[PDB]
């Protein structure tokens, strides 16, 4: 329906904000492209599935995600590959798990302090519908 689909223009402008807030701390830069191969070659072998906050606003506009649920998803993802990506004790590999952990935990703040749990409760019920 219209009504439907307004709720879903909602969610995803209320994405692409968070996400915006996100990309813009300069402590998740690493976070905001993909990888590039000339730099990391053995990325693309090691990640099997790459995700960043360029990626997650075009899956935004792309209409993906459904839910929030469905869009943590890929905020969890991007963390998951910077931990298994950098494992070592060097500095080098702490400062990324780090970022990548604050990455999360902002996210998740923010959702937590802006996120109405009645409007995620709607998208889920849509998407379930469909
Ligand atoms: C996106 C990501 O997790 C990423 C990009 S470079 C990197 N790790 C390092 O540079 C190590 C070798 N210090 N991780
Ligand atoms: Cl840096």
């Amino acid at each position: 329906s219209m009504q439907e689909e307004d709720t879903f223009r909602e969610l995803r402008i209320f994405l692409r904000n968070v996400t915006h807030r996100l990309a813009i701390d300069k402590r998740f830069r690493v976070f905001t492209k993909p990888v590039d191969p000339d730099e990391v070659p053995d990325y693309v072998t090691v990640i099997k599935q790459p995700m960043d906050l360029s990626s997650v606003i075009s899956k935004i506009d792309l209409h993906k995600y459904l839910t929030v649920k469905d869009y943590l998803r890929d905020i969890d993802l991007i963390c998951s590959n910077a931990l298994e990506y950098n494992p070592d004790r060097d500095p080098g590999d702490r400062l990324i798990r780090h970022r990548a952990c604050a990455l999360r935990d902002t996210a998740y703040a923010i959702i937590k302090e802006e996120l109405d749990e009645d409007f995620e409760q709607l998208c889920e019920e849509i998407q379930e519908s469909r």
